[PDB]
Parts: C-alpha cells; sequence; structure tokens
C-alpha cells in the first residue's frame, strides 16, 4: 500500500460492491434440490429466485442509493413526497444497506422483472450488465411503465414483455402470474406539470404497477413490490396457494404512508392465506428505520386467538432463504464459519488463553 | 444509456452510500458549550467533535470483507488460525454501509487508532488526510500503529506513537492512553513468528492501547476491541468515564473475539460509566448479533445489582450529544419530512392516503 | 310470580342494564375549573361535561345489532357489499351494555353525529331529547345527519350543518368542524347508486366530519371512525390536541373497517396529542380485539419515536377528566366498599375470611 | 313522526335483549358430534349444555341486572355483604356483560339447574319462560333453598329435584353428580334478623349450595357455581375424572372476598386434575372489573416447574365451548362474518380504494 499511489477513485474502485462476487459466485454453485426452490433478498425488494430446474430470475434488482449531498436542499417539484404531502425541504433518504451481489458479474439467468417504476425497484445499471453479460434469451419483463424506462435507456424492444394483470408468463420451469398491484404511492408518481388532482388517473395501477406471485416445483413465492395494504389480498389469497409472502414493511414519518406498518404485515399474511410472510424493504432507507421485532410479538399476541396459519421469518441483506426446508426457521442468521473449528491445535502461549 | 455504463462507471456514480452527506454533516455542525458530539462511522470508527471545534477521527476504516470465494484457504497464521487450529476462509462479509467519505474530509485535528488490526486503522484515510489536510494534522497511535502509518508513506513528523500512561492535548480535548485487554492482539503475529512462546504475553502496550477523551461536555472511553477485563475497574476507579464504547457480537462457536452481552454490562460497571454503548456489531456477517441481550439483561439485574449507567443504541452513521442526550435509549436517524403539510396536498380527494 | 310474568315485562323490568345510574352519576357531577369530564356510552358515543357545565352527546347510539339468524342474507349494496363482494349476513351482535338511559336525559346543550352510519346516529336518542329537553337544544351534523334528523321529525330550527372549518359555540365550548377519513361512509350509498363512480369520492363533507372541542380544560379529538390518513398530521400541525378518541378493532380477513394497533399509534403522532383513546373496540362480536396491541407497541417505540403521548384504556360507562387523570393508564370502575369495617363483621369467628 | 310514534317503553321493547333469538337459533340447529359436548357461556355462570344426543340443559342462567339507580343510599341490613365487611353504603354492582340469550325463545330442554340460591345463580324469569314454552318434562334441579325458591315463585313442586350431594342423577344420555360447594359467602347469606355469629350456621352449605360434575360422552365439566377456594377439590379430582372445570373469578375490592384469585383458579384446575380450566363469572359486575391475563402468565411461570396437566381457556359471554374438539385453544374469538368475501368483485371506484 502506498500513500502517493491513492486516489478517491482508486480506493472506491478496490472496495465496492461490498462482498465483492462472494454471492454471485453463491447463487452460481448452489443445487437446488427437487421440489424445493431458494431465493436471496439482495437488499431493498431485490430478489434472486432460483429453482430445482435451475431456471434463474432477478425481481426488483436495485443498485441505486439515495442522498449524496445536502447541497440541494429542496425537493424536486411534485415528486410524489410532494404530492402526498405539501412539503418543499430535500427528503433524507440514505441507503442503509450493502450491496451484496455484482450485478456486472451475472453470467447466468432468464429474466430480468420489476414490480413498478419507482426508482428503487428498476435499474438501468443491472439493464446494462444483462445486456453485455448474457445472451439475446434474456427477457425484460414489467408493467407498460417498466418496458418505457428500459426501451427509453436502450433495452431492445424485443428483450421486453409487457406484463400486465392475469397474465401467465413461463420462463424456464417457473410460471409467472401477474396480479394486481395495491401501491398507492405509485397512482400520484407523475411526471411535473400532469396533475394529481384529476381523479382519472386512479385507474392508472395496471399500467406501471404489479405484484407477482411465482410459481415453482417447491412451491410459491407473492412480491409484492410495495404495495401498501389492501383487503384485495384476500381476492388473490382465495385464487391462488401462497406459500411464501414478501410485503414491504418500513416505519413511516410522521404524515407520511408510503409502507405498510407491523399490524398490516399480519394482516396481509392472513389476507393472502401465506404459509410464510416476509418482511423486505425494511434494510434500506435511513429515514425509515424500523423494528421488525413488533411483527413478530403481534404475531404472538394475535395466533391463538385469531387461528393464524402462517409464521413469520426475518431475514438479513445477502442471505439465503429455501423452501419448504426452511420453515419453521424465523430468525436468519449469516453463515458463522469456523465449521472446522480445532480440526488442528491452537497455537497460544498456553491452552486456557482464550 | 445502456451503453454508456461500464462496472467502473456504476460504482465511481454510485458509491460510497451516502457521499459526502455526513461529511457536510459533521462541518456544519455547532456543538454546544460544556457538550460534545460524536458519529458513528461503522465498525469502531468514530468521528469526535468538540465545543472548541477540534476534531478527531478514531479508528475511521474504509476497508470491506471477502470479496471472492474463489480461494477456499485461510491465511497460514492469520490470528483466526492461532486461535482456532482452523484452515479455512473466514465468511467476513462486511455489513454497513460507508457513511463518510475520507476523500472529503477538510477540518481534522487528530486520526487515533487504538490498535493495529486491519479494522482499525486505513490507508486510504492516511492518503486522504495527507492530500487534503495541513501539515498539523497528527497520526496518534501504540508503536506498531506508526510504524504501519510510517510504511505506507506517513512521514514520520506527523506520527506521535501512543503509550501507556501518556497524556496527550489536541486542541481542547485531552486524550489519555490506556491499557487495552485486546486478547486477540497479542497473538496476531507474521508468518514464522511463534505464538507458543510466552514472551509474546508482554505485547500488548507496543500496539493496542485504549483512550479516555476528555472534552469540556465529559468523557468517552474508545476501547478498541478490547475483550473483558477485571482492569476496566482500575480505569473506572481513576477517572470519570462518562460514556464507554465497547465492542460487541456474537462469537462463532469455538471463536472468542468480542465480549459477550454479560460482559458489555459488567465493563460498565467496571468502568463505572454514565452510558454504555455497543460498537462494532455492524460490521461483520458472521457475527451477526441481537443488541437487545444488553437491554434485556440490564432490565433483568439494574436494581439488584444498582447498576448506574443506561446503555444506548446507536446506528451507523449517527450521531451522538453528551450530556444532551443522555436518557435516549434507541437512536432514530431523522425521519424527515418536519415541514409535512406546510402546503395542501396534491390528491385526487383528501382522503386518498 | 311465574304466572304474572311475560317476556315484556322481563323484558321491560330489566333494561337498559344500569338503569339511570350514570344519568344521575352526570347530573350529580360538579366540574372543577379548568377541566372536563367525558363518560363513554358505548361504541363512539361520548358525553362530555365542561367546568361551565356545557353538556353535549356525541354518537351516542342506543341500537343493537343483528337480532336472528332466520335472514340469511346482506341488504344488496350494503357498504360491506360494496366493498367486499359478498352476500351473507354481517354477524355483527352487540357485545356492550347500555350505561345510559336517554329518556332519563333531562339536561344538554346539542347532540352532534360525526356521521350517517347507524351506529353514530339514534332516532330514540333524538326522541327523548326533544320529549325532555327545551327547545335551545341543537342537533349538529353533516348535511346526511341534517337530512336523517329531518326525516325522522326533528325540527328544521333545532338542525345546524356542520360544514368542515365551521367553529360553533355552545355555551363555554368552541366546536371545530375538521375533515374526516371515513373511507367506508364514501361508498355507503343507496341501492341503485354506482360506487364505481369517481365522483363519490369528493363526497366526505357532506356525510362525515371530525370534531375538535376546545374547553376550559383542554380539547378532545373525536374522529368518528375515521381511517388512518396522513391528513391527521395537519389537524395536528393547526391545533393543540390534548385528547385524542380514535375506532378501533380487529378486521376481518379482507375487511377495513377500523384502524390497526399501529395506526392508533401513527394517528396520535400525527395528531401530537397527549392521550390517545381507543373506543368503538367495544360494541361488535365480530370485531372482537386486543387492545393490549397498542400497549404495547407502545412501549416497544415511544423511546426510539420519542413519542409525546401515552395510550389510556377505558370501559363502557366510565368517566374520563382531563387533566385529572393524566397519567392513568387504565379505568377501574369503582370497586366500593370505601367504608369496609365501618362497624365490626358479623361472623361466626373472625377468620372466617 | 318518527319521533312522535317513540316512548321509553317502545325503544326497550324493540332493542332488548340485545342477541333477540340469534343465540336460541344458533343452540337449536347446533349438531352436536358424537363423542364430543358443547357449551355457551350465558353470562356470569350461566351455561348451556347440549349433548351428542340431543339432551340439553340449562345451568345457573341468569337474566337479572344489577342497580339501577344511586338513589337508595344503603345497602339492605344484614345483606351478605353487611355482614362480611360491616359497610353501609350501596354496593355499586352493575351489570357489565349484555345478555346472548332470550329465556322466552327457549323450545329445547331438558332440566334448569341451580348451584346455589344466590340471586345472580337462579331467576324467576327463566322459569316462567320454560314452564311457558315446555312440556311436563322438565326438572328444576338445585339444592333445598334453590327448590324452595322456586316454589314461592309457583313452580309446581313436581317439576323439582332437591339435589344433594352424593346424588346421582340421570337426564337423557347425561349423568349429572351433585358434589360440595365452598361458597363461603352462601354461609352467612341470612335473612334479617337471623344471627351469623351463631356457629351452627356452619353446618348449612349443603341444603343450598352445591357444585356439579356433568358427564356427558364426550367428557365431563365441573360447574363449582361460584365456589371459594377449598383444599376440598382435590377429593373430587381424586375420585373423578373431570375434563372440563368452570371456576368463578374476578377482582375482589378491598377488604372483601367473593371470587377466587387468579392463584386459586391455578390452585383449583391442579386440585381438580382438570384438563382445561375456564373462568366464568368475571364478566358480570363493574365493581370486579378483573384482568383475565394473570391467570395466563402465572400459568405460563409455574406450567413446567409444578408439571400442570392442564391448560386455561379464555372464554367470551355468548361464546360456543366444543370438548374435547377446542382442546387446544386458549383464547375464544367470536365468528369474525365474511366467509364469502370476494365471492363477487367490489363495487369501488377503483380496485386500491381499500
Ligand atoms: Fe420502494
Ligand atoms: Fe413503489
Ligand atoms: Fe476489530
Ligand atoms: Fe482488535
Ligand atoms: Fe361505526
Ligand atoms: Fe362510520
Ligand atoms: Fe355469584
Ligand atoms: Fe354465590
Amino acid at each position: 500500500s502506498k500513500v502517493n499511489e491513492i486516489t478517491r477513485e482508486s480506493w472506491i474502485l478496490s472496495t465496492f460492491p461490498e462482498w465483492g462476487t462472494w454471492l454471485n459466485e453463491e447463487i452460481e454453485q448452489t443445487v437446488v434440490e427437487p421440489n424445493t426452490f431458494s431465493m436471496w433478498w439482495l437488499g431493498c425488494t431485490g430478489i434472486w429466485l432460483k429453482s430445482a430446474g435451475n431456471t434463474n430470475l432477478s425481481i426488483d434488482f436495485w443498485c441505486g442509493t439515495g442522498k449524496k449531498t445536502q447541497k440541494n436542499r429542496l425537493m424536486n417539484t411534485q415528486h410524489q413526497m410532494m404530492r402526498m404531502g405539501g412539503v418543499e425541504a430535500l427528503q433524507p433518504n440514505l441507503r442503509t444497506s450493502i450491496f451484496p451481489l455484482d450485478p456486472f458479474a451475472i453470467k447466468e439467468i432468464d429474466a430480468v422483472l420489476a414490480s413498478h417504476d419507482h426508482a428503487d425497484h428498476i435499474d438501468v445499471n443491472v439493464a446494462a450488465a444483462v445486456l453485455q453479460n448474457c445472451g439475446e434469451h434474456v427477457k425484460f419483463i414489467g408493467p407498460q411503465a417498466c418496458v418505457d424506462l428500459w426501451l427509453g435507456w436502450g433495452v431492445p424492444q424485443e428483450r421486453c414483455i409487457v406484463a400486465k394483470v392475469g397474465d401467465v408468463l413461463e420462463i424456464g420451469d417457473v410460471k409467472i402470474r401477474v396480479l394486481d398491484s395495491f401501491d398507492r404511492t405509485a397512482l400520484v408518481t407523475l411526471p411535473k406539470g400532469v396533475s394529481s388532482y384529476d381523479k382519472a388517473i386512479l385507474d392508472g395501477m395496471d399500467e406501471r404497477a404489479v405484484n407477482y406471485l411465482i410459481e415453482t416445483s417447491g412451491g410459491s413465492v407473492y412480491h409484492s413490490g410495495d404495495s401498501h395494504y389492501s383487503n384485495y389480498y384476500a381476492k388473490h389469497g382465495n385464487d391462488y396457494q401462497i406459500d411464501v409472502a414478501l410485503l414491504s414493511y418500513g416505519e413511516n414519518p410522521r404524515g407520511v404512508t408510503d409502507k405498510m406498518t407491523s399490524s398490516d404485515v399480519l394482516r396481509a399474511a392472513e389476507s393472502l392465506d401465506c404459509q410464510v410472510v416476509v418482511p423486505f424493504h425494511h434494510d434500506i432507507w435511513a429515514n425509515f428505520q424500523n423494528d421488525p421485532r413488533e411483527i413478530e410479538v403481534l404475531w404472538n399476541m394475535k395466533k391463538d386467538r385469531l387461528q393464524y396459519q402462517f409464521a413469520p421469518f426475518f431475514w438479513q441483506v445477502g442471505g439465503k432463504y429455501t423452501y419448504p426446508t426452511d420453515k419453521g426457521r424465523m430468525h436468519y442468521q449469516h453463515f458463522r464459519g469456523f465449521q472446522d473449528i480445532f480440526k488442528n491445535e491452537p497455537e497460544l502461549p498456553y491452552k486456557a488463553f482464550l
């Protein structure tokens, strides 16, 4: 190492993303057992899914960050937060989770999905990486607004598939059901100079936000993007067997509603009639710092009285989940290492040193 | 544009995560008389700012952990091999963001290091400070940390070897150099150097120290990642320690590298502090832990043992001001939206949300 | 005598359950200067009494729920049908007693209705007040409540249509009419009127409002059964709200008709109140709930979010006096026996009991 | 004119009792499965029991209320409360639970039981209703003092059966064992002018209070009326297999002892050696407002150390319990409704409205 040879740029390039290609390697090397499926949490609502037949999907994989300076103290005119809250000042949304996966190291993938067109659910860098490293067979699947963003970034139209509610897509050995979204924020996320006083905007969900139910030989996973709470989760739950439900969670600032509360994660689990409920999105923003234990406590208090049939699962960014293998586990813990502890004797001044 | 993007342009546009947000925050902070403020920089990194505008970086670390699984073998005679008789690579992956850009540092009085372990000293932070700051900035640390800085190209004139019992004055702050209890450091030796040899047991002071930093708003004890020692009680008998920063984490089976939840409490009692603040518990995936153990045990024991201190649970990149924040137990980042409803919302109907 | 007894004679001698106990209690309460008292009449019914002896009844409901299972079908286009696409009868059975006989009311200044839903407005209470009280009593509510009262036979000189932004002076109390967030009310439309139509979304103010009642003892915010809205923060920014009354209950799967435990807390924070009081959680069997969820969440979050309010758990028929009772969390009905052992017991031996 | 046609009397008659005949209908229409029995909580200690053989019993069904005014300041001379506590002032006992069953709509019943002669355990209206609606076959079963009250009210002697400790009565397919009572309050519940200093009154339990063990093809239930705690429960538990134990609970005012404490509910369950303990009577009086969670918390703290073989069940007034089907359930929840949720599509201005 040399003080003189170091620049800010050389430091950044040698250091980030944090885990380098550790997880890229982990994912590629994982052998998914028959009648099971595996997923990894990529931060925010990003999920890598890998079926037993080696089909690979990336969903809402986001490699952006939040604010990088306080220099600009003003929020962009008509940003959704301004429309919802009548605010003027900059939002202090700072990214608080590491980047567990290098998208530029992706070699094996079948499709890139986006639940909706919000910035933290779609990514130009992920797009670039997949187009650069992968074959022409990889599909970009998302609602019309997501396809418009990808096309605008230079993704070829032939790579895109516009997801419409009620569509059923086959990719490798997995079935993708496109379902309604309840992302109320998406409804009012409109370009400057376009009015959100107008009631006609209320019919626009389908054009820009969907939920996905992904069916594998090991079971199904419901990715709700960042849908708020809706009674209509119960319609989805009546119609389909949903094994694992991924629901966005966070601590709403006073006067803001952007994520479901702890109580609504449970109501949503009950409405989806799932077996495992998995909060996500609760890792990403400093200003939404939260306490997932609220979900666990409320679940313990209410499960007998309401005869809840599901259990919560508390994950970690970069972590793996395998279903149905991990059903029954509640608290994820990263591999602790040292499985070969004391293979050989220690080298210490006396045995009881430590 | 999709074809104007490379891995390298993505990285340079994206990292570090918070840009210069906290650099700006720190500079623009006006520390009130009779108070001091600190920020947690990840791992055991701390920025301290006094009411006299003295600024110190302690253990500021801008490295990361493993970046690949390709090399499946642990380095021969790594401290973990010496303590555990293992052969396989350690899966230590960095799990906290980088809240401060070392290359945006403009205002600083000294760079301190508790010890020479990799996650407590940084060549990039050194480069940045040498490149952007005046000749007055000191690099303070045990002999072994000075040796690392020197070897990286930090000029001897900038360094101060910290030895136990030293009292250093920097601006309006007093830095007491105190004993370290980092048992891991004692056996962190180069390949070909034996850790069977009992003479290595006298080696703490040359490579590891703890700091008691006294300000006009109170004192902070930075324990580096010392393990538990009864000797904290000697430090606690000798000095008023307001805030104690102690390394915490979940030890893997057969490993002892961080103090347990019971020991964070015993150490707080021994240092006889006012506030105990676990840190280091953010950084490694394989040490993933539950700081609520500390809060639960403290609630169960504080009456019976007449504990006079309270714990405080922080967040990486977060601020703490003493004594202003005494009484606060759970840190929450600024939530934003303090001007909520300054104007009316623009919605299709008022109850839309 | 079994021969003289009829279902009718049984009912008339037995109900309402407390007879006129609370009517007497309320009438005889002398409210101290700079305080106000309220009683919970079940569901969201509130009796409010100021230090100046102004008396208001708010959402006083004396109906019951289902009385038979014979009719197995829900009325076409009932709000629950519109919201849930159901056909079967709702099993809403009233689970609270009737602590106040409306036909014993003799002293009152105004009858308020937050909205026109059946369990918030009452023809029997209207009859009773017109029968027993002077020409001066006002019936205050949104246009839709005034229309219901008018159609029942309440004279038009008695009614006052509440519009958002109105400020009504009644005796020594000020009544601010504020926005409601009762999303169910928006779709509660007559058979043959479409709820697919987006124009219905502008209809809140004509049929539902929230009240902020200001007294010399402080203020109370009655939210009717508003759902959760960010706009509570606008009301909280604009006014000092001491006590917030918020409707709570356990929503059946696929139904949203009451705020969750998490939202009771968010609403308390948004209203920036000092005391939050769930109500409505007593009334329907099919919404049977656990208010302790609110207490547990509040304990878990109050430090981290710096909550400045505390929850208060009431009982139907109970009293609350503000600010005298601030600090109390769990209401207990009077236990009696204050004159215990005034005289000696009459027992076969001292230690019998 | 709606308001013109309304009187206090018309309102009361159109409104009460609260559930009308909903529960009358529910009970009649219930088909009890073989090897099970069902019960409903009627408020206070009232129970409706229905066997698989369609035998129907009412136990301590009380349709009275408490105080209806504050005007009478004084407690009745020599009321049991005055004898026990040397008090003068009126007791503030206000009924706090609704009336889930209309006694006048009873059409199918085999017997009317009373555990003891306290006012809240026997009812003249229930008697009048049963005599008016049912055949000559319906029996009124109670201790001598209960039979005396029924007789005095006009119940014909031929309908009554004086229950004495040790008696075993057959009614349909159920066996009713009459057992000792421990209602200490009943011993000093004596008419004005009769002395409670007299030790002879101590032999009076059996003539006025009993406990019942009701054996069905689905298991047994022990109704303790409002017995206080007694070591003698262990005698009953040694002698018989007791599946469900119904025990009176409440919050005693300072200086009063009228209901078992949370600790004693547990000791009693242990003594009776039951499988399920069900507190009751804790719904009825305002001045005894209590917290049944004390029972649950204590049980969780002690069940391992004491090797408790029973579990508590927390019911709701008007609710159902079926044994052994409901064993394992701890917190009763009334039917929530909406089982046909989303049978059809909602009728809303946009899907995510709710
Ligand atoms: Fe998002
Ligand atoms: Fe979104
Ligand atoms: Fe370390
Ligand atoms: Fe160390
Ligand atoms: Fe209501
Ligand atoms: Fe309503
Ligand atoms: Fe009783
Ligand atoms: Fe009794």
